[PDB]
């Protein structure tokens, strides 16, 4: 199955309540993990509500962090949207 969200929501979801994200075109809520995040949360806050997949690759990051993102997944980034 899956679940969407659309970029609607995905942008919206982004200030201090909930904070999504698109890796891959699921769609990624952390919001707690924004205070456990080594990168910290003001950074990815603002790739938050959009496309940070190129940025978290980019990164480079581990297994774990990317473990953590599946489990993180909520969600998929529309179909209409894109
Ligand atoms: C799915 C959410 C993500 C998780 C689970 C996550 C997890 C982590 C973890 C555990 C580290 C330490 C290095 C590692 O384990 O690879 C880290 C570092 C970092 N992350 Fe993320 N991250 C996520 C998304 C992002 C995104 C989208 C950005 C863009 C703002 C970002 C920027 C950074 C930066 C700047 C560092 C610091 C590198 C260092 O440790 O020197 N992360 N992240």
């Amino acid at each position: 199955a899956v679940k969407y969200y659309t970029l609607e929501e995905i942008q919206k979801h982004n200030n201090s309540k909930s904070t999504w994200l698109i890796l891959h075109y699921k769609v990624y809520d952390l919001t707690k993990f924004l205070e456990e995040h080594p990168g910290g949360e003001e950074v990815l806050r603002e790739q938050a509500g959009g496309d940070a997949t190129e940025n978290f690759e980019d990164h480079g990051h581990s297994t774990d962090a990317r473990e953590l993102s599946k489990t993180f997944i909520i969600g998929e980034l529309h179909p209409d949207d894109r």
